[PDB]
């Protein structure tokens, strides 16, 4: 809580195929979040998957 990020984009914005992205700076942590009316285990896939 309270902390905050920045640069999402550090190399770990791999864990997205396409979605948000959100790198907590002060708490160094890649977290990419999904997007929406996508698929897939970490939104690989796009629809079809309802």
């Amino acid at each position: 809580v309270v902390s905050h990020f920045n640069d999402c984009p550090d190399s770990h914005t791999q864990f997205c195929f396409h979605g948000t992205c959100r790198f907590l700076v002060q708490e160094d942590k890649p977290a990419c979040v999904c997007h929406s009316g996508y698929v897939g285990a970490r939104c690989e896939h796009a629809d079809l998957l309802a």
